[PDB]
């Protein structure tokens, strides 16, 4: 019963399956503007990450999900029970990295990864600009732990971006507050604590790096970092738009970019 655990939804028709993973704060409905454009040529599988508001909180193994590997094996188990191989993995934020790690362990399950707002490490290092100094992110988490609803009412507009009181601004706010707070904090400890830079050379399946030109959470430098350190074919396309969830806040300009990168491969 894994399909129930992650609310796996399956539809469309085709020879190769497109898998859709979401990021923190939302769930699979994040892809409302993408699903209809694929179902005429592909099977489409959607799944929620464990911890999302639509999942049973009794299933959030805190020890297992204390690291990205826990979610990576969830994705492998999902793909296995639905008989998915050589899939096209389209992942936003978290799921993109979960997908990338999974493709290292089980390259038989992935043909390519299309990723949006991907981040291999939240904080700045030497040789790496990820947005915020580690010292300061630690305060952003610690204050979120001290006063959860207050500072996430803050956080949510900064992440969605754009005009206040929009569909994406109200949708993300709704799904974000549907998470149980202790689960949300564990997920945040996991994300703010991971560092995938040494893993990137082990990802050798082709990676399409798509990201916003004005994302508070992922600077443009992060995409050129990914493009330079991935172990296989890769490519970068910027989207002239603001926000962390372009696929939801600006579908007219983001969806055709995703489609082209889903449809088309990478030339030598
Ligand atoms: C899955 C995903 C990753 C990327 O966020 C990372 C994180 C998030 O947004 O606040 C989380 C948080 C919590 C405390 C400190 C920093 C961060 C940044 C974290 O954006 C996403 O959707
Ligand atoms: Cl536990
Ligand atoms: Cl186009």
């Amino acid at each position: 019963t894994v399909g129930s655990a992650h609310n796996v939804t399956v539809l469309g028709s085709g020879e190769t399956t497109v898998v859709l993973g979401h990021g923190f704060g939302t769930d699979q409905s994040v892809w409302k503007y993408l699903v209809p454009h694929l179902t005429d040529d592909y099977r489409v599988l959607l799944y929620d990450n464990m911890g999302a508001g639509t999942t049973d909180p009794n299933l959030y193994d805190f020890e297992r999900y204390s690291s990205l590997e826990g979610h990576s094996q969830d994705l492998i188990a999902i793909l296995e029970e639905f008989h998915v191989t050589k899939c096209i993995f389209v992942g936003h934020a978290l799921s993109s990295m979960v997908g990338a790690v999974s493709s290292i362990f089980r390259p038989d399950l992935f043909r390519k990864i299309v990723m949006i707002s991907a981040c291999p490490r939240v904080a700045n290092a030497d040789d790496y600009y990820g947005g915020f100094e580690e010292e300061d992110v630690n305060q952003l988490y610690g204050a979120m732990e001290e006063n959860f609803q207050t500072m996430m009412t803050g956080y949510a507009p900064i992440v969605v971006g754009g005009d206040l009181e929009s569909e994406a601004m109200q949708e993300f706010s709704r799904t974000l507050f549907n998470m149980r707070p202790d689960i949300a904090l564990s997920i945040c400890r996991m994300i703010s604590g991971y560092d995938l830079r040494p893993y990137l050379g082990l990802v050798v399946i082709p990676c399409h790096i798509i990201q916003s030109s004005k994302d508070k959470l992922v600077p443009v430098a992060v995409a050129e970092y990914l493009h330079r350190n991935f172990g296989g074919k890769s490519v970068v396309e910027l989207i002239p738009t603001e926000g962390h969830l372009p696929h939801l806040s600006a579908p007219d300009i983001t969806i055709p970019v995703l489609i082209r990168h889903i449809n088309q491969d990478i030339a030598d």
